[PDB]
């Protein structure tokens, strides 16, 4: 139907047409006495990945300390010590494609060497353009998220599309094939609560760019802003964003609560004729 | 905006524009040794109504044995003994409008005398046309649900709209004012699982009739058909139907899980600009 290619992920292949793809969020739980690779640290990660797999995740998204939600000031040297053991163990023990959640070229490169299949970049190849070359080099899919260092829009959606296209250009100029490009509206980033809702409301506009769209709204602050609920009480809110996202044509959803969101995605898929 | 009238419910008034209205389902839990009105029976009902009120319900829908989901063969004499004490106590103790879930004229009449504000008719005034006269008489809103004794459609949606209009005509010919008419697509009734999904997918078509729409998909079988989950494990599925319903412009949702569905409705409302 809509997509005449599959998303190629090394040993794994993701069909973009038959169902909404669920990307499970795995954040590192660092050990306080080591720089990475410890049993408890990695075993925690591996167990969470198996769990999310058993609950219906199609992709495991792995993030070190430098990325969301903590945004630690940490070197690539430090960061690699931490994320590489996780990617090695998860890729070995869990048979799903792995995305590396980083905006750093060198981390992306070593993550892929370690076994990751997809690059997920919260800065859309703008913070470190060479990440697009890494991606082109290894021929992996790259997720380009909308982001910017400010909330001074003239027109939110038009600007979002312009910004994303600037990301696409960096990517293609490095050699990234169209079929390896995925976009993300960057909900919860560089947007007021009202702009996040407005982005949700007009999400279907991203579709004119001709690339698969991943939605990542899970547990985010704007949901708290609407419901006045803390992060642990945001299942219902996340769900609403997921269903609306799917209705507006998104191919992936990046979520913490895989069990619940997979059920909801599956029901949405059935209703919209996916 | 969309509605230039409020829904008038005696002492209560429901705004159709500012938020999706939540209708909480209260089914009778009959005592086995009495025909109605017992303390345990009514106290159970009253407690469930307060609970649903505290959880964000805007309307309490009360059903006796003859209606869904049990469809008991019971006389109006018997049925009144059962539903009247519930309406009396709930209306007294819970300050929300009450809908009576019946297709029987005489039950509707006495329910309204007892304190109910809205008639909810699963047969769309077709089983007992005089229910429309009761409604006109007392000047209460009536919910006309799509239903039929068969699943032999030529074209599902066109037929649904035709059938609903046949209901509208009965209602208006009895004297029911347009502002007192609400429609319901009758999901889960007289439809295959596939037709229920198709009705969900094309729900926005009901809007051309110019009347508020109530959606009632809660825990229904087709959700089980899609997810392969039993009735207690259908929160996520119900939610998906609720969000899609709201996106397609429905004014009410009739649900069992008020807490969860209110949160989800509230988030949807915020995103679509309601
Ligand atoms: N299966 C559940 N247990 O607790 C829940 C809270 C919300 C939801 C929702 F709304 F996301 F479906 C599902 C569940």
């Amino acid at each position: 139907m809509k997509w005449d290619y599959d998303l190629r992920c090394g040993e794994y292949t993701l069909n973009l047409n038959e169902k909404t793809l669920i990307m499970g969020i795995l954040n590192v739980t660092p050990d306080s006495f080591s720089d990475g690779g410890s049993y408890n640290e990695v075993d925690a990660a591996v167990r969470h990945a198996k769990e999310m797999r058993d609950e219906g995740a199609h992709i495991i998204d792995i993030g070190g300390e430098s990325t969301r939600p903590g945004f630690a000031k940490v070197s690539v040297e430090e960061e690699i010590k931490r994320v590489v053991p996780m990617i090695q163990a998860v890729s070995k023990e869990v048979k799903l494609p792995i995305s590396i959640d980083t905006y750093k070229a060198e981390v992306a490169k070593q993550a892929i060497e370690a076994g990751a299949h997809i690059i997920n970049d919260i800065w859309g190849a703008k913070a470190e353009p060479k990440i697009a070359e890494v991606a082109a080099h290894y021929d992996v899919p790259i997720i380009l998220m909308h982001n910017r260092d400010n909330m001074n829009y003239r027109n939110l959606m038009a600007d979002m599309i312009a910004d994303l296209y600037d990301s696409i250009k960096i990517a293609k100029d490095a050699g990234v094939r169209d079929e390896n490009i995925i976009l993300d509206p960057g909900i919860g980033f560089a947007k007021t609560p009202e702009q996040n809702l407005e982005a949700m409301r007009n999400l279907e506009q991203l579709n004119v760019l001709g690339y698969p769209v991943l939605l990542g709204t899970s547990r985010k602050s704007f949901i708290g802003h609407v419901l006045d609920l803390p992060v642990e009480e945001r299942l219902e809110g996340t769900g609403a964003t997921v269903c609306l996202g799917i209705e507006k044509g998104c191919e992936f959803v990046r979520v913490h609560d895989v069990k619940e969101m997979s059920r909801m995605a599956k029901m949405m898929d059935a209703m919209i004729g996916k």
